[PDB]
């Protein structure tokens, strides 16, 4: 199986990458960073996020595996000390594929579409942020505040969590919208609560005054001008993970937030 | 079709019930509060909750309809002034069935099982509340605080919402666990965030010291003694609603929380 | 100086108490649990709370000191291993007095008044909790939910904190009101935010329907019937601590919540 | 008494300003926008904020009055229809002065100091925001998240409120620090809770990596580079309001958030 290895780029990760490549050379495994079938990310979640976006055009033909040489490393399944065992199991091909839902963001001015593994957020390009929130064509609320965050299930443990959102098991095909510092008084009103949307539900954001927004997709933050609308929906595309052992989402959550 | 009508029991609701019964008499519709196929609740959500629990043994053979003579009336689809039109449409049989997921609660000492339309909560029988939270057999956290709330999708707009939980579209077969005043310090740690569980996931609560708990299921609150565990899962059973017109969940939410 | 020592009552604490008493016997220090000038609490915050309430009638003539043989021990200034040094310093009389504000609760039916070091809360005697919140005679809100919590500054790190309240430095003579699971929809509205009141401000709770409430003052929970109103204000009374060394409130907070 | 009038600048406000000036001309009142003793702001809170900052160098010699021609208008005491009565009372000099505490922000690179009526916030100049929070020289926490907000008492109803902060009566000389989307996991830890600091307490923010920050003071947002630290304390300066009638803070809060 063709494979490639991304590295955090520090001494630890680069060296681990070289040793794994050496180990793969001992098997019938070809290194290909153009059309790999397996992508190994060595680092933290930032590194993993980069790996995903590097191959967001071949998500259907790739299974990802993360090795934790970072700090938290939520998307990682392996410790550096287990790298050799990983090489072996990957060789023998003893693994099952697991899929997590992704978030599709469409920005219309022309249209640009982005794919997110964690979340997509919107803020003002400086100045007051005000947007009408439209759900399946029904006007739901006019949001005034710092911004909004739309999260995938696996992303609910990231930015979403910090914003008071619920943690959502990845087997649920959904997206979750959370508020950033909503204004609520006699005249201005938002739902307040995070909202969880099923697949096939469309959430659209529509400018009220200012049409310039800072839009983020995972680690990438882009300024969009003359925006007509931002549209969120659960992507038809899924990220696939290669699992060689049981590591339940809730245990992953426990280890990352309660105690490791 | 056999039908029955529950009433809030005030002047307004009783009279509306009598007029509807009269209207039904003009059709080939038999009133039967033993084995009805349609249950009409006239009142608020409290009244609707009572109706559901009165027939929780025949949920598969019943479609519910709510008329709003209460204050908020979230589960209601009709205003009193539309009662006549409702009678007519019910007669002609022009309606489609819609299903919402329910929550199963099992209390083991012997075992008692309850079914919830909104939520099930647990608190201490007076004194400190401490329980181990076990998800699919994995020990997730030890919860210290006032109590916990497990909500259905349609219940997420109720108690769940007040506790900071996410609002969850009823098409998502899930349950959501929220905290009540969790203690979090150097020594005590909880996830904090609401947790959303898919169908077939089991959340079990296990006593640490005190074994006596006050357990609520919707409007019903019962004291259980010598409790060994409380087990939550998404019920295989669903409540069925009779819909004669489009009234999307998110519009229902908008009307109840943003503006009517 | 007359002194008394309260003990958690476990093996560790009782023995520590005996050794300290022995050490005090070597000085001109008389043990008196009737009219002591110094009260030493050996245990956790629960033990300290008990000590305070045991002498809430002589708060003006007493300085408290806590020794930590409990788990968290927020009000404690000493570790068991330092007991000998404490005995010595207490003997030589090398210490300065520090005062924290207290909360006065008045319950009218006849009137009963309670004094709180941490907080006073109100909940329903079973059933729905609804009260009108009146601030300095002006009707502020009608609260529907689980209950309310009124906290002292030093109490803001306790129950108050779990309810989303702000942490408040004890030098600020104030009380803070937090909500428990307030209902907020189209028809029901509360402020949501914690409220911080200065000295001489009076917050009164007035029943809307049910007149029976469960009222807590620190560790004590009492059911009151035929309640006409509950009145909160910053007490004119203060608790005095004996400080032999610098241990700033914010460091106390850091040690208890961030890292020890 | 010398006076000046700021205007929102719309048709309504400008015309109201002209009529008031005409009314003042009928008395011995001189219009002076250089060294006025009374500053009347006609508009919303944004307009009022601008008025305050226009004369932040003469806060000791000025009493402010707001007229509400805006939307919410929290700092306003008057409706446009009462302008004539205001002119009269201002003439006869029938009013009492009321003072609210202010927030001092010091930015060191050289030093710049700003004065805030509502709040001062800090965010990253793009990229991750990380700062060490130092309280009175003691290292309290390392904050990772979107940013921080330090609010005056009267400012607690603004940005502070949206961030989950407590509402604080203006008679309390304090400042309140709230978090924006703090990261909290196994490795990263913040207090979470808003913090309320008394006068003479100093809160300092110190860069960990990036030294560039976006710093806001009320409506003004400035990018600072090569920042060594940001220092917050309760200002020795106070804003003075001219009150011609009783309008308690808590009633002001009720009217702005509960019902007008
Ligand atoms: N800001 N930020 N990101 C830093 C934290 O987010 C973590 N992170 C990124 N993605 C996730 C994620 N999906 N779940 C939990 N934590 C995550 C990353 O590892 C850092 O600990
Ligand atoms: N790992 N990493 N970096 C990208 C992630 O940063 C996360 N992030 C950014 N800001 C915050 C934040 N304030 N809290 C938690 N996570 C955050 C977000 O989830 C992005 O996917
Ligand atoms: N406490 N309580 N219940 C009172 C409010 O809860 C409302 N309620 C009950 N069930 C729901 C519900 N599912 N969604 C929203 N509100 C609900 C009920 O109508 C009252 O307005
Ligand atoms: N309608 N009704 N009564 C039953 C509902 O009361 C709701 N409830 C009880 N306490 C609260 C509460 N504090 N906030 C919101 N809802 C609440 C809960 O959802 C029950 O299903
Ligand atoms: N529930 N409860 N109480 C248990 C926790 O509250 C702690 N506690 C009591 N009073 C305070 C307090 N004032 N500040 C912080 N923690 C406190 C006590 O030590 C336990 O850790
Ligand atoms: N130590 N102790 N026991 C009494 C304290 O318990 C605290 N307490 C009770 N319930 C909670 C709670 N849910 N969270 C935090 N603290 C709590 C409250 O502050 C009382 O003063
Ligand atoms: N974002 N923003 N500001 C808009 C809202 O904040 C309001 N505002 C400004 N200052 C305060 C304030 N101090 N209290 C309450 N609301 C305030 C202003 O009137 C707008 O309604
Ligand atoms: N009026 N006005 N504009 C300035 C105020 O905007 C307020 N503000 C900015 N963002 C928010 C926000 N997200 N929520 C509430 N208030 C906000 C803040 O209090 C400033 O003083």
């Amino acid at each position: 199986m063709k494979y490639m290895i991304t590295s955090k780029g520090d001494e630890k990760s680069d060296l681990l990458r070289l040793n794994m490549i050496a180990g793969f050379g001992e098997y019938d495994m070809e290194y290909d960073d153009v059309e790999p079938e397996i992508v190994i990310s060595i680092g933290g979640d930032g590194t993993f996020l980069s790996a995903f976006h590097q191959y967001e055009e071949r998500l259907d033909e790739i299974a990802f595996i993360g090795i934790h040489t970072g700090h938290l490393g939520f998307y990682a399944d392996w410790r550096p000390a287990e790298a050799d065992k990983l090489v072996k199991l990957l060789a023998k091909g003893e693994y099952q594929k697991v899929s997590y839902p992704l978030l599709k963001t469409t920005v219309k001015y022309k249209e640009a579409t982005y794919l997110a593994l964690n979340e997509s957020t919107v803020k003002s390009s400086g100045g007051p942020f005000v947007v009408d929130v439209v759900i399946n064509d029904i006007h739901f609320e006019r949001f005034r505040g710092d911004g909004l965050c739309m999260s995938t299930p696996s992303g609910t443990t990231a930015y979403n969590k910090s914003l008071g959102g619920a943690l959502m098991h990845p087997s649920i095909e959904a997206m979750q919208l959370t508020e950033m510092a909503s204004i609520n008084n006699r005249v201005y009103r938002t739902i307040g609560s995070p909202l969880v949307f099923p697949k096939h539900h469309v959430v659209s954001l529509q400018p009220v005054n200012d049409k310039d927004f800072q839009i983020s997709v995972d680690h990438l933050s882009i300024l969009h001008r003359d925006v007509q609308e931002i549209r969120y929906e659960v992507s038809a595309k899924k990220i696939h993970f290669a699992r060689f052992r049981s590591f339940p989402f809730w245990r992953r959550v426990h280890d990352s937030f309660i105690e490791d």
